[PDB]
């Protein structure tokens, strides 16, 4: 069962990136993102719930869908995380596709279908790229780390106040890839991950590809990052703070003050 | 003659590319960074000498070197702008090959050896990527522009409250990837780049790309961005606007009232 869910889950991204390499780069004069977003969802779905009838899926668009009133297992999908990237012409958005068990993902997967770069988070494996395992780094204090986040513009209220404690005390800060960065940060590339706003769609897969790569990855207090997709779960937004170092994950954590 | 010399060009930006693939990436646990530098800086200038022993070459680390006293051909290069995409594992940075005629450029290039992207503004001709002609998009008003800039710390000073100005008023203001934003501005996928601080190095390759691609680059009093390399010029730092469209770039202007 638990490879059939791994072989699944590359099948749906397979498709998914076909779909999206056809309209990426076609924007220089619905819009190609929006009808990619949608044939790749599509395209992920329907080979899920042909191996997975007694699956749910969650997707933004669409919310949860299930053939049934319940589902011990749930894929949340999100074809293109980084839309601002897409639509400009950056090859680093992503898609991601997460599998939940009673609603702890189980399955991860970060897909850069341009690049042809695939990690891999599976309970029990260690995380790979492109079949090879990956690590964190470690790293000796806050001020020696590198910290990405997709945009200065992405924290509201408090939450900016918070970032820039954090933001002042790293080695320096970097800007813009939104979950490509967290891939970078399972890899031994990046030291810390600050956001602030993140669907569920958009935090589920980084969680076992970070943790199976030796990170940590919670909510601003520390927290399990977690969101039980069901009927009435309601996408609401997340903070989420990722690093290689469990020391460098506290002194963040501390810093934010949340 | 010219034929010639953008062969040259494109051979050196092949020896850059092997140089910097093989160091890309290394740095999990001198730096291999400043070794990939040193070692294409190298590869690039042996084969431009080895072909054009009366042409001057200038480089950040080593300055303006020349056999002769004087040169009418000098070769601007940068192996890796962005060097902190390259040592976090981002493949954005770029290699930047400008060669100048009495300090005007009359061939640049825009390679990123990861994606395996070449951008060639020739003089006479217009700016291709991978061959194929590329054109910059119109864009209606400053309101519905796309902007990049690397990072929002790299402003300084009265620079930082003239980014403001443009920044608010554009549709998004995007961020991270040096030298690429202006390929995909040159290939139309992004309307807006406004930068401060960069080097003569890591902005005169831009200028055929962007022009010959039908955009509009600038400092940002709308003057010619020029700096004629010599035994003597000084490798100080430019502001730059650059636009896929002359309104835009006049709008830009006159919010950044430089
Ligand atoms: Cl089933
Ligand atoms: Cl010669």
């Amino acid at each position: 069962q638990l490879n059939h869910f791994s072989d699944v889950a590359n099948k749906a991204a397979n498709a998914a990136g076909d779909v999206i390499r056809k309209y990426f780069r076609k924007n220089n004069f619905l819009s190609p993102v929006t009808i990619a977003d949608q044939s790749a969802e599509e395209a992920m779905v329907s080979v899920i719930l042909d191996n997975f009838p007694s699956h749910a899926v969650y997707g933004e668009e669409k919310g949860w869908r299930c053939k049934q009133d319940s589902a011990d297992y749930v894929w949340v999908l999100d074809p293109i995380d980084g839309t601002k990237s897409f639509i400009t012409g950056k090859p680093l958005f992503g898609t991601l596709i997460a599998l939940l068990q009673n609603g702890t993902p189980i399955l991860g997967i970060i897909d850069q279908p341009v690049l042809k770069e695939r990690w891999i988070g599976i309970t029990g494996k260690r995380t790979t790229l492109n079949g090879q395992e990956v690590s964190t780094r470690t790293c000796a204090d806050l001020s020696q780390a590198y910290l990405y986040t997709t945009s200065p513009h992405l924290f509201s209220g408090d939450a900016e106040e918070a970032f820039i404690r954090v933001r002042d005390k790293v080695k320096i800060p970097l800007y813009g890839c939104d979950c490509y960065a967290y891939a970078l940060l399972s890899s031994g590339f990046v030291d810390l991950v600050v956001e602030s706003g993140l669907k569920p769609y958009d935090f589920l897969a980084l969680i076992p590809v970070i943790e199976g790569s030796g990170g940590v990855i919670t909510d601003w207090k520390g927290h399990q990052l977690r969101w039980e997709a069901s009927p009435l779960s309601i996408a609401t937004s997340f903070n989420v703070v990722a690093a290689g170092d469990k020391q460098i994950h506290q002194q963040a954590l501390d810093s934010l003050q949340w």
